[PDB]
């Protein structure tokens, strides 16, 4: 059997899931994000306004924690978090682990993002030489203990009103998909990132970087290409925002079309629109950011996953990608 950590959509943009850090079952909830390689969780010593609100962990009531103390500061591209290594018993789902993680005790650097969201933590589900500290992945390790029976996660993303999600740690479930599954040999060591033609109507890049990612919440795009597929397209850009709104049933909002010559996948405007009919009446925001990586790139992120179940799997070091039951 495998580990089911259910999974709660968050207004329709993001989705959490809760793990427990110590032996007193201290709780969070976190993003689970295939892009990084990190656990961390905000500490009782946390000497920052964000941490009000949070869930906090206490090491002094967990009688498994052992104590590190190695300074660390996690950058990501959306801001940082600051505090300190910290080894304790970590549970998700059914099944613990000794694993080390950060106790973040300076959050400033990750607003305003943190204070307006519910998560406590972040959790990664990278590869390991992503981590700072050469953490093995938690999948990995669960793996290499015996708990599991394959070193791969899956997840199947809920659907706001329609049904919760699911990551399930260990094995492939087929009551998660329709249709079949095409596997995606990743191109690069360390991220979980895949080679494929990108088609949106007549623009076309050639075998460009795709990263499936959890923890995005959009869809990003080379700007270049972004702002060809923009050009007449009757969609105006939010004031100092990487943002572009549109009317919801713009006729000429296209479909991506991502091809391999083992599968293709699509993303038609259904599941990149965002109603904002609080901002105005039959009007949409698209969940597409332009973004230049050094070599052309798309993020398939939270949209992309939305549609697709998809499956990470570090064995074989690919990219698992089905069409997800619209129903459990
Ligand atoms: C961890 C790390 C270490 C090293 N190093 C140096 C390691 C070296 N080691 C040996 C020490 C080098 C790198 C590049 C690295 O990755 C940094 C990182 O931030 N990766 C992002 C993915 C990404 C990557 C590139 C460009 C855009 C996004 C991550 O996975 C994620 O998903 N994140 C951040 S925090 C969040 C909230 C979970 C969500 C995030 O920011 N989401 C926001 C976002 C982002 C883009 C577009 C729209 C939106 C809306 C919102 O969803
Ligand atoms: C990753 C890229 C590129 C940054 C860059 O060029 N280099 C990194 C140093 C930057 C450029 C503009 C940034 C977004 C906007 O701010 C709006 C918004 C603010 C909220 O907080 C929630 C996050 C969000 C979506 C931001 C996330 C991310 O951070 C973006 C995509």
């Amino acid at each position: 059997s495998n580990d089911n950590i259910e999974l709660v959509d968050f207004q329709n943009i993001m989705f959490y899931g809760d793990a427990e850090v110590g032996d007193n079952q201290q709780p969070f909830t976190f993003i689970l994000d295939t892009g990084s390689a990190n656990l961390w969780v905000p500490s009782v010593k946390c000497t920052t306004a964000g941490c009000l609100t949070k869930h906090l962990y206490d090491s002094s009531k967990s009688r498994t924690y052992e104590k590190d103390g190695t300074k660390v500061e996690m950058n990501y591209v959306s801001g940082t978090v600051s505090g300190f290594f910290s080894k304790d018993l970590v549970t998700v789902g059914n099944l613990s682990l000794p694993y080390k993680f950060i106790e973040v005790i300076d959050t400033n650097g990750f607003e305003p993002t943190y204070t307006a969201s519910t998560f406590d933590g972040i959790l990664g589900l990278g590869w390991k030489d992503l981590s700072i500290g050469s953490v093995d992945p938690i999948v990995v390790e669960l793996k290499n203990q015996n708990k599991i029976e394959n070193a791969l996660f899956t997840f199947y993303l809920p659907v706001h009103d329609k049904h919760t999600g699911f990551l399930t740690i260990g094995g492939i479930e087929e009551r998660f998909y329709e249709g079949p599954l095409t596997y995606e040999k990743l191109n690069h060591d360390l991220y979980w990132q895949i080679t494929l033609d990108a088609h949106v109507g007549n623009i076309m890049l050639e075998k460009a970087n795709c990263i499936v990612d959890s923890g995005t919440s959009a869809i990003t795009v080379p700007t270049d290409f972004l702002n060809k597929m923009l050009q007449n397209l009757d969609v105006i850009k939010v004031p100092f925002l990487p943002f572009y709104v549109t009317l919801c049933n713009n006729s000429k909002l296209p479909t991506f079309e991502f091809t391999s010559e083992n599968g293709k996948y699509t993303l038609e405007p259904e599941y990149y629109l965002q109603h904002i009919e609080d901002v105005g009446p039959g009007l949409c925001m698209l969940n597409i950011i332009g973004l230049d990586f050094p070599v052309p790139t798309f993020i398939l992120g939270d949209p992309f996953m939305r549609k697709y179940f998809t499956v990470f799997d570090y064995d074989n070091q690919s990219v698992g990608i089905a069409l997800a039951k619209k129903n459990l």
